[PDB]
């Protein structure tokens, strides 16, 4: 298949450029609509077609884990959502500062993308900010790939800055939240629940196998007020087929995305700061329902996870199996340290983690 950037088509956009029937589109479910506007710009996609240069197939990925299957079958087109195949290669990085954080993750992975997640999980952090020549950093990080290809962003497993001998831990979950190594919760966001709903019609899924929504619906009465979750600033906002009209606000790592809506607030405009509370428009239809979505990092996360008035912290076995992770990440941490001089090099970037060693 040809392997090619997204750039500006909705799906409908790219059904009509391809000449593929467009009811393809107009006779999804409205949930199959919702997924379909997730296509986002410089997503990496791949096509294959026939002699005469027609579209036969088409993978277009919606998320980290799915995609649209668009394929010709006899003399008609069918649209699936599929699972994405991929392989997951884990490195870790360890570095002795020589110019700023930024600069020197740059110079060892050639990577703004995991170089910008380390900035934002460290970015409340008192001795981050204080970090100075010679302070360590290392990243435990994983990156999917296709067919030899890196997608998406990388996922941070681990991080560690040292300032004056103390070491300041973080740690993911599998819930995508990052958790300090006493289990509680670091680099979070208090989030509001935007809207006056009267039931949540669908809450957020994965659809994963033991269906996928990538946000929550709240019911609401047409012309309800919607409030900004968050403090941050405005990056789309206009109609998306599925979504109809919709606000995205971007916060760090976050972005949110509230859509269906009847109207925008008079004077909200592309890069508009926000503020956390602030009316950004109405409840539509565009029966009536807000749906309101999350994404850390690029990729999907459930709103209601970061909707609470404090910090989280995890329990019972959850808490357990992490903190003996913990550990033992901690202390293979320390080996590698040990082991990888900074006198013989300023950097290392280094296959895989637990299983890292020599002979
Ligand atoms: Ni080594
Ligand atoms: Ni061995
Ligand atoms: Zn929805």
């Amino acid at each position: 298949m040809e392997r090619l950037v997204w750039d500006k088509l909705t799906l409908l956009g790219f059904l009509e450029k391809n000449h593929i029937p467009q009811k393809l589109y107009y006779n999804l479910s409205s949930q199959d609509k919702e997924l379909s506007a997730e296509i986002q710009s410089n997503v990496t996609y791949y096509t294959l077609r026939d002699a005469n240069n027609t579209l036969i197939q088409a993978l277009i990925p919606i998320s980290q884990d799915l995609q649209i299957h668009i394929y010709k079958k006899g003399e008609d087109y069918f649209l699936d959502f599929i699972p994405i195949i991929f392989t997951r290669k884990e490195k870790t990085l360890l570095l002795s500062l020589q110019t700023s954080p930024y600069q020197d993750i740059i110079k060892a992975t050639n990577d703004p993308l995991l170089a910008n997640q380390l900035m934002n999980a460290y970015k409340k952090s008192v001795p981050f900010k204080r970090l100075v020549k010679n302070d360590k950093i290392a990243i435990v990080y994983t990156r999917d790939y296709r067919v030899g290809q890196a997608f998406g962003q990388p996922t941070i497993k681990m991080a560690m800055v040292s300032s004056r001998s103390n070491q300041y831990y973080l740690f993911s979950h599998s819930n995508g939240h990052y958790y300090d190594s006493k289990a509680q919760e670091v680099a979070g966001f208090l989030l509001e629940t935007p809207v006056k709903y009267t039931r949540i019609s669908s809450p957020f899924s994965y659809g994963r196998f033991h269906r996928p929504h990538y946000g929550v619906d709240y019911a609401a009465k047409h012309g309800s007020l919607i409030h900004s979750a968050s403090d941050g600033r405005v990056g789309f906002m206009g109609v998306k087929a599925g979504y109809g009209k919709v606000v995205e606000i971007h916060l760090n790592e976050l972005r949110l995305v509230y859509a269906h809506m009847s109207a925008f607030a008079n004077g909200l405009k592309k890069g508009s700061f926000v503020k956390k509370g602030q009316i950004i428009g109405r409840v539509g239809s565009t029966g009536p329902h807000l749906h309101f979505g999350v994404y850390k990092n690029s990729r999907p996360i459930n709103p209601l996870g970061y909707i609470r008035t404090a910090k989280s912290k995890l329990h019972g076995k959850q808490r357990e199996v992490f903190l003996e992770k913990a550990q033992r990440s901690k202390q293979k941490l320390e080996e590698l340290l040990k082991t990888h001089s900074f006198e013989k090099n300023s950097f290392y970037l280094l296959e895989g983690f637990l299983e890292h060693h020599h002979h």
